[PDB]
């Protein structure tokens, strides 16, 4: 049985990857991870006995913590863990941008995932496990207003590399998923489009409207397949 945490499962992507797995392969265990507990406590109630729902803030130590001892007291191991958990606001200019949400995304986006790596890593080093990175176009295309969300998927790319690079024994690839039929979407089109240039806007409006737009399961399969099966050794810290 291998076992998977994965990050940001109450919706969205990371949702779509927790049940690809469980699809993917009858014997998988899944740990669930978001602040919203009556999503995750349904996904553990729906899934047979395989997810274990573990509710709470990522960007808190005790979190971590937390996930730690209850996926070790209950499944033994950590196989893989598909860091998911985001956050794009602030959509801002620079000329604009508040400083103060600057940080609080980079808590989200790449902080706690340093400490999610750190306190993995003993257990993932005896796995041979695989880190799986929810990364973005936007980490290398500069999107009008993104400019936070966009450096920090930069530096989560270089934070997968490095990782890869210290630690031969596990394997990290970031992957960016494309366009997804997500509520991250749909914030874009009806909140935080207000403060992007009109045309940078009608990308993603475009996008929507022609049934663009990728269900979720889809690229989720994909994270799902590499969480159960590893990364491949010729991509092992790199970004696709
Ligand atoms: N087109 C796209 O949608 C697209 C494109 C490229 C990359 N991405 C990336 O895909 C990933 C998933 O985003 P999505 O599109 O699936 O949007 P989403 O549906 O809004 O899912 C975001 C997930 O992150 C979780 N989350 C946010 N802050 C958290 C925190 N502090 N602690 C724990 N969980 C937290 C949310 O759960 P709670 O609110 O329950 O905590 C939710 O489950 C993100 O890393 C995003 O950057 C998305």
């Amino acid at each position: 049985t291998k076992v998977t945490v994965v990050t940001g499962a109450s919706r969205g992507l990371g949702e779509a990857i927790v049940k690809q797995i469980l699809a993917r392969n009858a014997d998988a265990k899944v740990v669930a991870v978001a602040r919203s507990a009556e999503n995750l406590q349904k996904l553990e109630k729906g899934s047979e006995g395989r997810v274990l729902a573990v509710a709470g803030d990522v960007t808190r130590p005790e979190t971590i913590h937390r996930l730690i001892e209850e996926t070790v007291a209950k499944f033994g191991r950590i196989d893989s863990v598909v860091v998911n958990a985001g956050v794009l606001e602030p959509v801002q200019h620079i000329d604009s941008l508040d400083v103060d949400l600057v940080r609080r995304l980079y808590e989200v986006n790449l902080f706690s995932v340093m400490d999610l790596v750190r306190q993995t890593l003993p257990y993932m080093r005896q796995s041979k496990g695989s880190y799986l990175f929810v990364s973005s176009g936007a980490s290398t295309k500069p999107y009008d207003a993104w400019s936070a969300y966009g450096s920090s998927k930069a530096a989560l790319n270089y934070f997968c590399l490095s990782l890869a690079t210290e630690e031969p024994l596990i394997r990290a690839l970031s992957i960016a998923p494309g366009v997804v039929d997500t509520d991250m979407q749909q914030d874009i089109r009806e909140v935080f489009g207000q403060n992007m240039a009109p045309d940078a806007l009608k990308r993603f409006t475009d996008l929507h409207e022609n049934k663009q737009l990728l269900a979720p399961e889809v690229p989720g399969g994909f994270y799902a397949s590499l969480a159960l099966r590893g990364v491949p050794e010729n991509l092992n810290g790199r970004y696709v």
